[PDB]
């Protein structure tokens, strides 16, 4: 099928694009159901948690903001008092009652033990760590950088003595009562992890000191906190192997990358974006929320990723003297594809050189423009011409990249296939009578990955039938054994990369790409290759099967015979004949 | 059950059951049960919180539902991708040399899905290819 | 196959069998063995521009066809035979008018390269002024 | 413009006047002379002196700590907001280093690309 305009077009439409925009703001968590819930239940529970989703989403404003809306009992005095002369203890007492110094302590029962200095002439004093007025907001304590010391407190040396007074506290002590959050990063790379599980499993709290000469032992004590965690999917995964991991952290919270695009959360990215300060208009709104669906390669989702989406308002922003409109992001966008386009423009000046041989309009047997991205930020794609060419042959199919050690795994599983496919769809001669072999023919580096299977086939086929194909009409589609053709990634990237091809050598009129009909929801082009769809001077095909994709390059049907598959017959046939005289 | 109550927990009968199914479940055998009762701990402390203080049946079924709920996401990925047809399965109809396998995905808590099969024949020397291989 | 040849290199070869296979068909398979050596060479040789020296070698051998030693080739070619375009120009093409100036020049001397490198060539003076006279 | 990115030469340092300290000991680094203004640090150095992860806490979390001894009595010294603007230069393949740590792209979000050659014209030709 051929897509048109209207079904390309995916943007929003604006009204009054420079109107003030007012909204209040969506409390912490929105569109992130299963996270809060998560958190709830860990709150509500006494339990640890885990908060896990993708860098950049903002999980950390979000849960110090959620944390700050929470309630409890008013934190004990909480403090380290003398057993011995080499020996410390942690204590709790019912609140501000320690500005105190039977006695009236009695919950101090063993600091006996300051008792008989003058038996002798033998010739110290309770420490305090924290204390406070209200459990609202409790203690949240945040340390991303997780040292010993700034877990678990120092002991400091003056001098070369010591005592409970030289004792520095640490989060931990800080969290009693309240929250204590770390970053899961953090606790890996300073080698903490084993020294914290001791913290909670087992009370141990050990203040650090120095390579002497003499320490202070300080008895364990139950641990008053709940810690969370903070981490990305993969953060997780040295801790996961840790049995004991799993165990302390029960809860997990997950953010979704991405959101539904509905118009809530447009609604709230709005108010969301005026608490973070911004003068926003409606049209600046949009745009960005588009950005968002686009950022996701989701007509119907948009990218979660609060933090990414500010860093480019705050681009906007400054581009339009404070003000943040749709001309202003549609401006920093722009600006950021010009930051990055070196790369390209060196490309597209090889292009036009003919250093790099490409075409565009015309037809060749067993040639295919595919569509491959480029694997480097901000991953731009670009057309890459391919070729296949058939001789007499024992069934034998060479993927030249392959052979020479530069295609990857799944690109080789789709060589494969494909042959899987020729193999039993063309019986008559029993083996194929042909070998072909397909080459990637400027490719000097590695690739990687099954879209560009149905660019192979076509080319396959067309070689095999000697049938002509277009060459402005480029091509990408993963395939299965069947001939169906398969969904594939970075499609936004693979159509304007050979527009941007096609644009630089001089439109036809003519050009396009053919793409699984299965990516119909991922495209969301960008202005200029809509309005130039909207022109007639681009067009896309989504395809269902293989063979649609070659009607579509061949510009003939399958049958109806002068079809084209009597001429891969054909072809067959002559490359049979060959093979015996 | 009485282990359950020495750790102090306020337990129903259907909420002893539960558990007590939920273990033989965990062991993956009707005739057994799993033995950890520290995992069994850490489920009914859930369970707890969710049935106000009281262990109940209730409370046991919805707090494994709600362990199922905050590890769904990569599933709820799954489901959205195979309903667009970025997935391709088919689960009705008919079809030569195709078939529904099953897999595991090989991560906690290990949920299984149908993985689409594809055998194709032709005329060859005794070859049996595969291609994951 | 003794080692020394890169990826790039053996894609190179690889991709000139695509065309040799190809375009002579009337026997069915191709009916020859070619070898070739890069004879004094202890190195490891990599990079796709030998291919059009490597191709008219091939075709020189299966003809018995004699060629000027005198010229020297550079170039990439692709399955179709084309000759693209490759780097260092400067350096092979006033690296082979060393060669030809310490033998003493025949007068006949060269390079064959790829049209596509046209805008390349920065040649030294003394070059230019062999090119000149 | 320091181009040997060490934790003293950044952070500061702290000196000790016999075994005792106290703020007036202490002594300013890149960091803090640049405050206002700019600093310009090389992408090589910092890796190289194993100094990014420190670099980081400065900018994501106002963490700026002068450099002591392996004893005995320490200062806390409190963060503070950072003023300035940080310019990292180098390669593009300085950089792989630090792009593959997402902490990169959210710090340092504009790249400022020099092209490896100019259009060879009349003005170009002026200019140099
Ligand atoms: B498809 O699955 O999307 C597609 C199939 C290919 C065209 C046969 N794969 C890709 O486009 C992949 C993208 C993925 C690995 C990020 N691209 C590559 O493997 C590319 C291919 C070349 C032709 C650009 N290889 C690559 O990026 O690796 C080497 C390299 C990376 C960055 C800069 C320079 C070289
Ligand atoms: B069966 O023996 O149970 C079965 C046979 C398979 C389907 C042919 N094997 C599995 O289900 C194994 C389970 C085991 C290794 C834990 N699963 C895998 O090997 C899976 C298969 C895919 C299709 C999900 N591979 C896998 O888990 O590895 C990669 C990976 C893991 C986790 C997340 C993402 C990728």
């Amino acid at each position: 099928m051929r897509l048109s305009y209207e079904a390309l077009e995916w943007r929003t439409p604006i009204e009054n694009s420079t109107e003030p925009v007012s909204l209040p703001p969506p409390p912490p968590f929105f569109g992130q159901e299963r996270a809060r819930e998560a958190l709830e239940l860990a709150i509500r529970g006494g339990f640890h948690a885990y908060l896990v989703g993708p860098p950049s989403l903002g999980k950390h404003e979000a849960l110090l903001a959620y944390l700050s809306t929470q309630s409890v009992e008013t934190p004990p005095d909480l403090l380290y008092v003398p057993l011995s002369e080499r020996k410390v203890a942690v204590l709790t007492l019912p609140s501000g009652q320690e500005i105190h110094l039977f006695q009236r302590f009695p919950q101090a029962r063993a600091y006996e033990a300051l008792r008989r200095y003058a038996e002798t002439g033998e010739p110290w004093r309770p420490n305090l760590l924290t204390s406070s007025s209200s459990g609202t907001p409790p203690p949240i304590v945040y340390e991303p950088y997780a040292t010993a010391p700034r877990l678990f407190g120092r002991l400091d040396y003056l001098v070369w003595s010591t005592n409970v007074s030289l004792i520095r506290p640490g989060a931990v002590h800080r969290a009693q009562g309240g929250y204590l959050i770390l970053d899961a990063l953090s606790l890996k790379r300073e080698g903490t992890w084993e020294a914290f599980k001791r913290a909670l499993r087992n009370g141990q709290v050990e203040p650090v000191t120095e390579p002497a000469p003499a320490g202070l032992e300080v008895e364990p004590f139950p641990i008053q906190m709940q810690v969370i965690l903070v981490g990305t999917p993969e953060a997780f995964e040295g801790l996961e192997e840790d049995p004991a991991f799993s165990e302390l952290f029960r809860i997990r919270a997950e953010f979704s990358p991405t959101l539904p695009a509905s118009p809530e959360n447009c609604t709230a990215l709005g108010g969301w974006l005026l608490a973070q300060g911004f003068q926003l208009t409606q049209g600046g709104l949009t745009r960005l929320y588009d950005e968002a669906r686009r950022m996701a390669e989701q007509r119907d989702r948009m990218d979660a990723r609060l933090v990414e989406i500010r860093a480019l308002a705050e681009e906007a922003a400054v581009l339009g003297g404070g003000l943040l409109t749709a001309e202003s992001v549609e401006q920093a966008i722009a600006a950021r594809e010009h930051r990055s386009f070196l790369s390209e423009e060196e490309f597209l000046r090889a292009v036009q050189e003919g250093v790099i041989r490409l075409r565009t309009t015309g037809r060749a047997v067993g040639e295919v423009n595919s569509l491959v991205v480029v694997e480097a930020a901000p991953y731009w794609g670009r057309p890459a011409r391919l070729t296949a060419r058939a001789a007499p042959g024992r069934d034998h199919l060479i993927s030249i990249d392959r052979e020479a050690g530069l295609g990857g795994q799944i690109f080789h599983k789709a060589v494969l296939t494909l042959a899987g496919y020729l193999r039993s769809r063309y019986i008559e001669h029993g083996s194929l009578p042909v070998t072909i072999s397909l080459a990637f023919e400027q490719n000097y580096v590695s690739i990687e990955g099954d879209s560009a299977g149905l660019a192979e086939l076509v080319a396959a086929l067309s070689a095999i039938g000697n049938l002509p194909l277009r060459q402005d009409l480029a091509v990408t589609g993963a395939v299965d054994q069947t001939g169906k053709v398969l969904a594939v990634g970075a499609i936004n990237a693979k159509v304007e990369g050979f527009f941007r091809v096609c644009k630089a050598l001089g439109l036809s009129g003519t050009q396009g790409v053919i793409l699984p009909e299965a990516n119909l929801a991922n495209l969301t082009l960008r202005a200029e290759v809509l309005e130039a769809v909207r022109a007639g001077q681009f067009h896309i095909y989504a395809v269902e099967t293989a063979e649609q994709a070659l009607e579509i390059l061949a510009g003939a049907r399958m049958e109806g015979f002068r079809g084209l598959q009597e001429k891969i017959r054909a072809g067959l046939e002559a490359f049979a004949r060959l093979e015996e005289g």
